């Protein structure tokens, strides 16, 4: 009787595909930022990757509970920056994509009466707008102090 | 001058594709095993997933150090079991695949003189034969005590 | 004047040959039981091996004190099981062999007046009947609950 | 599929035979050195015996993992000294024997593609050259200060 | 019998000459960087010097073990920068020199069968590629934020 | 009814006479060894004296329990060395004397059915063979390193 | 093969019958002595009862190990005193009975070659002669200071 709405499972798998992409994008940005010297921003990027990992684990559990089958076989297309600002903007564009898919999804769950899944999307939505606030603030800072000083701020001295 | 052999980067990206697949396969097995009640085996599967995550992070770092570009965009094809034995056998088949790709890869690094990458593959190889010893032992146990008692052993009572 | 009865040294070297065999038999059973998944029984087998190691060290010391020369060059013939019950029965047959050699030996020491060596054999004898009680009990349990449940009981879940 | 190269199992069993011999040789030297009063050298000999025990346990595990059958039934021929220098020289000759068998063995594993076993022999090799450095140094010391002062140095006062 | 291949001792002495040079180059860079105010980079340079000291001590021990005679009498030619970027580039050029000598050397040890010395060079090689990753990253950072901001980042305030 | 076999009391009093002698011999050796400078051997001699004291107390208690009367009025003839080796040999000769009296005595207790006294002699016997092992080892050491180095080893520096 | 000599099991069951009697006799003496006010002697009697309990448990285990069947169905005839001295004398008479049965029994085990059971009787024998020493001493004290002062000594003040 716990069999879920197939449209709801579709939306959760759609969210999962986006999360898996975000996990990989953030992790590669972490390693790239590190190789370039921006170790403080690299660290924040690692943490963001791990937060998306947790979101992906929540979606899988909800999908399997609804007796759907979670798709981990494919990953959404990654946006890979080649300097700091591009990395921040690549991440921002991904969060806005996620925001819109979750906005759509909570409405679909609502209309079909799966209120617990609705609640799951509403929580992912507020998390994303969290990540979005952070990134927009960093990009505004980068813009007002300039890329090279933003880079220096987010870099460690050589003895660390 | 640190520019790496393109054949060596190819092999590391080939390893990365297999690791990312293994990460996803183990994680889904964790959640599936959990939904079926096999919580002790599910836990070991989570740990295995996280170990592969660490291997994938090592390959990315080596690829970026060699000034190659790591591919996280695609994931190797997953093997998804539908009961305990199939889960163990799906994992085993994946480890043997990894063993063979790393065996090939350390020989390619050796011939081309990239001894530090050789060492990286040799370490992944011994880890895989570790995972392989574990799984073959579990499958032998399953075979000698039978699937239902193996399942019970790897399940928790309801108060845990 | 501490020169010992040559017949007494012979008996101690005979005991040493049996102990060295038992040390090797128990250790191989430990590793085998482990490879098959029976990790709790494997652990007890390791401890038994180490106890025999200690017995072998006691015999060597007594032999050298009596100015005899301990023979470590050859090992008595090993009994190697191919499943749990055979492992337990191979060990039992070895302990009964040891019991009989020590029974004979304490009588030889007694008749020849080497009472301290007599005491050494009497202590090995009571230890062996200890090991014998343990094994007979395990085999009775195996018989009453059946090999597959005895195997499961002596196996660990996969997360350990 | 984990079935190992029979030539590789042969070499591991060959190593095991040498290790078991070394375990017994070092242990008997420990007890002998003790009976003669050279308690500090006796202690080091006990530790060496126990290190070889650990090497023997590693070989057994690798053999059983490769689905070979480890031979513990026979022990390689022991070299037994009758004074300090002979004990040190008997041990040295044994380590050089082991060095050469492991040198041969890592090359055989390499040619046949069993790189994890290669790594195992390379680790035993560096350990042996460790034991060899120690013994050559002790023998040089014995030579420069003379056997009786070397004996005194490696003996304890009577209250210990 | 521990007499080593003369070609192997030559290569270890060649490595020693390079290490001693690196020890002196890093130490002088430490003091120079300090005099110029770049105290955080100076500290990392001191640590690097001390790591090379440890490498030099490992080579000496291996040389004396192989009954060769280590040459400490001469030091390889030093590269001495006159500002931050030149200091980093002088160090990088030295590490690439070391990388190539160790690459050559492990192959010579391999061909001649001195596998433990091979392992020693392979460990120095991976350490050097470590130092090389660090320096290339610092130089990329210097390039993207500019020398004066890189200098400021690696300088301490006057109260420290 | 606890009245003991008069032959058994005789043997215990015979043992007591030997123990009291040994107590006095060891104690005088302690003080003598001390006056000569051999303070480490002197200490061991004090401990040996005190162990014999404990043996003498055990015999007295057993004698009084058997309602015999323990003879402390006379002491067996003492062996008093005039240098280190003579002290060790005087002690050894005394232990062999004790060994033989206890060997005889446990047989007399056995034949007459006083098994608890038998056990008492068997315990004194194993203690004596303990003391005998120690002394024979010390004398062998003295022989192989020479009296003057054995003396030095068992002497303390002047600040202790 | 662990089947025991039927004569040996008979003797152990004979010992068990005596121990069970002693357990009950000591316990009733404890309660009686308590009711009469002799609380310090009552306490010692409780401890003695519990020691016999432990002896009885040892005999049962040995009987079941020898695949005999322990008889707990009947208890040997109890000796119940009506004042302090009679209580002490009733206990003494019981210990002498036990002494003689164990003396007989160790000889029977010896002749039939069951040396581990021999050792068990020898240990019970020395324990009994322990209990016998204690009681004879208490009765001698009672005799020399008189029953009423012995009673007072073994009584507590009313506030305890
Ligand atoms: C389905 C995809 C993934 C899932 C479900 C997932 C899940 C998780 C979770 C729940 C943790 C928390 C472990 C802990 O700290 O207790 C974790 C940690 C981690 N993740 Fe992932 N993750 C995924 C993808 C990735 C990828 C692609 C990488 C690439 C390197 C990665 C790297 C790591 C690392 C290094 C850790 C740290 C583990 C440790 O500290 O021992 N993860 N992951
Ligand atoms: C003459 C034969 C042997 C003797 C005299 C002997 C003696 C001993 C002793 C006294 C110990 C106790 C060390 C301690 O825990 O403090 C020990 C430990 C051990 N034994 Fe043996 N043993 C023998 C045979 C073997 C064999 C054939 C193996 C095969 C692997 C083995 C494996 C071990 C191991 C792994 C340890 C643990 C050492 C540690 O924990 O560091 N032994 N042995
Ligand atoms: C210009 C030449 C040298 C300078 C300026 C120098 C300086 C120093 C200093 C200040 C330390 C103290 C580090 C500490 O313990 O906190 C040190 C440690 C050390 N030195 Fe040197 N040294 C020189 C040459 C050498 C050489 C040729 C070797 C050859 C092996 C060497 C081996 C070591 C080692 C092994 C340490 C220990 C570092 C540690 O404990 O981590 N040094 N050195
Ligand atoms: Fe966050
Ligand atoms: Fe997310
Ligand atoms: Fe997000
Ligand atoms: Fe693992
Ligand atoms: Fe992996
Ligand atoms: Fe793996
Ligand atoms: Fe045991
Ligand atoms: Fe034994
Ligand atoms: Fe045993
Ligand atoms: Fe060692
Ligand atoms: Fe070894
Ligand atoms: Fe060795
Ligand atoms: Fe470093
Ligand atoms: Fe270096
Ligand atoms: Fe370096
Ligand atoms: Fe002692
Ligand atoms: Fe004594
Ligand atoms: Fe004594
Ligand atoms: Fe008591
Ligand atoms: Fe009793
Ligand atoms: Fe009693």
């Amino acid at each position: 009787s716990m069999k879920g709405e197939p449209k709801v499972i579709e939306r959760l798998n759609e969210a999962l595909l986006l999360e898996l992409g975000a996990v990989n994008q953030y992790w590669l940005h972490y390693r790239l930022l590190n190789d370039w010297g921006y170790t403080r921003l690299a660290k924040k990027e690692r943490e963001e990757s791990i937060e998306e990992m947790h979101h992906a684990d929540k979606l899988i559990d909800r999908i399997i509970f609804l007796e759907g089958f979670p798709n981990l076989q494919t990953v959404s297309p990654l946006r890979i920056g080649q300097n700091v600002k591009e990395v921040l903007e690549a991440d921002l564009k991904g969060e806005y994509d996620a925001r819109a898919s979750y906005k759509e999804s909570r409405e679909i769950c609502d209309k079909l009466g799966d209120y617990v899944s609705k609640q799951l999307f509403d929580e992912l939505l507020a998390d994303e707008e969290g990540h979005i606030d952070f990134l927009e603030t960093q990009l505004d800072l980068l813009a007002k102090i300039g890329g090279e000083r933003y880079g220096q701020l987010n870099a460690a001295p050589a003895d660390e």
